[PDB]
């Protein structure tokens, strides 16, 4: 287990302005693994292993592809070995909790 | 009032990965402005006027430099003409509310 | 006074109908060649160098232009700023030895 | 099975002294050792070739620099479409 904290956006291109079933089909599948899900007005936080985040956000990103022709996914990981790697601790850091 | 929604990140690149201070002083300087303001592990939400949100992003940016020698910051700006830019509107959508 | 020297990359993503969106990619390029701002463009986004309020200028531009033609767009501005030393593509570059 | 995308990556460490001129480098490196097209920017480093190499370098890359360091931020945006190939170079031409 390698615990980090990663935030991802799944963006579908050509459908217009109306996107949330995609954006929906991908926290879905989130959901699937062994994570944390905390989803926010723009993109999806989520704690877990490095390697569980990975295969989620490409199955995220291939599964929203596979129903568009074109698909914008962002992945931003915050790792660190000296402290605890969860989203509550890093929202009580901050006073967000 | 061109409202709009974003989501924020001020990294310093001084301190270790000691950096939560930092982080704090930007969503203070974000809460001076008229400007609903949502913080979630990787970054801070901001729902407002678009130059409002662009001028706090460069104070929050500014006082984060204040103090150290390098930052790194990103604003990314979510709006569209055809439902109205809320951090509401979004979440309900995806049924995240 | 007058320069308060950034370097920044911008990326504009307009979601629209039809598959392609170069145009609003090349049109928010045109408007960055409006400012006071070295401009290089790369396959991801555009990286620009340049005083902070002029960048933020032309992100706002550059963003509203695409929204001009299509109902929603998605917009990214990332800031290196530093004082320890100068903050140019040039020098960011030299110092990775590309 | 190759599945080609444009992808664009910057690996952050976090406390070390302004200049991490030597992790980014150090990044580089890495995701030369991957049969990916390598272009680095300002900002970051494009890059073009297998998805699941892209993913596997973006890993490694975020792994060699944490290992020197306590923290690191990295980030990855992968850009993929089925109508048309997924090349720097068209996508720069389509562009002007």
């Amino acid at each position: 287990m390698r615990k980090v904290v990663a935030e991802v956006s799944i963006i579908p291109l050509g459908k217009g302005a109306s996107v949330s079933k995609y954006v929906k089909k991908a926290i879905e599948v989130f959901k699937k693994y062994d994570l944390k899900v905390e989803t926010n007005a723009m993109g999806t936080v989520l704690e877990g292993d490095l390697d569980e985040i990975l295969k989620a956000f490409k199955e995220a990103h291939s599964t929203v592809l596979n129903d568009v022709d074109r698909v914008v996914s962002s992945l931003k990981i915050d790792e660190r070995k000296d402290k605890e790697n969860t989203i509550e601790r890093k929202l009580k850091a901050i006073g967000e909790l």
